[PDB]
């Protein structure tokens, strides 16, 4: 009735491809990097597949519903998320209720194309107060955790814009915001992504 978490060895290739995602797509933030920390390098502790009956079922049968609504295309991609709710997540999936970025008159759930982008949520909004322990968002103690998710875009609605709709437009199935200075994805129902890999990791402090 629940999710196992599933260990990749480091040497399998599906391991090395996750971290190789992961490492590879970190940018430079704007921030200078006050919301996610101070780092140009992950270190990757674990890579774990995460496995659910229910939460599989209800991500298989909305993808089927995109593809009839989209020529017979679900447009999936792998995008990262960061967020306090991992746990949540793995366990419960995606909820679309916890309107994390949006706000109480907002919507929609965030992925990136970048890890590094992904990072800078995972203790909350502009970083929250860091790590729990040591309230610092640029902790390089404490393991962090995030998301290569399999996600569902169907037809994307593209804009370039300091703006932000509640639903997708008419016709569309996910929201892409270009740069900006990166990309962000964003749906507004939970079972448009799948939480493949919870990847455990920490920034690691340069030299
Ligand atoms: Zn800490």
């Amino acid at each position: 009735q629940g999710t196992i978490l599933l260990d990749l060895a480091p040497e399998d290739k599906e391991y090395q491809s996750v971290e190789e995602e992961m490492q590879s797509t970190i940018r430079e933030h704007r921030d200078g990097g006050n919301a996610g920390g101070i780092f140009n390098r992950y270190n990757v502790i674990r890579i774990q597949k995460v496995v659910n009956k229910k939460l599989r079922e209800r991500f298989c049968h909305r993808q089927k519903e995109v593809s009839e609504e989209n020529h017979n295309h679900h447009n999936e991609r792998m995008l990262f998320h960061g967020s306090p709710f991992i746990n949540a997540i793995i366990h419960k999936g995606f909820d679309e209720r916890h309107a994390y970025i949006g706000g109480m008159f907002g919507a929609g759930i965030y992925f990136a194309e970048n890890s590094s982008k992904s990072n800078q949520y995972v203790y909350g909004i502009g970083g929250g107060t860091g790590c729990p322990t040591h309230k610092d968002r640029s902790c390089y103690i404490c393991h962090r955790q995030m998301l290569f998710c399999r996600v569902t875009l169907g037809k994307s609605f593209l804009q370039f814009s300091t703006i932000k709709m509640a639903h997708a437009p008419p016709g569309h199935h996910s929201v892409i915001g270009r740069p900006l200075a990166y990309a962000e994805y964003v749906i507004y129902r939970g079972e448009q992504a799948y939480p493949e890999y919870l990847i455990t990791y920490q920034i690691m402090k340069p030299e």
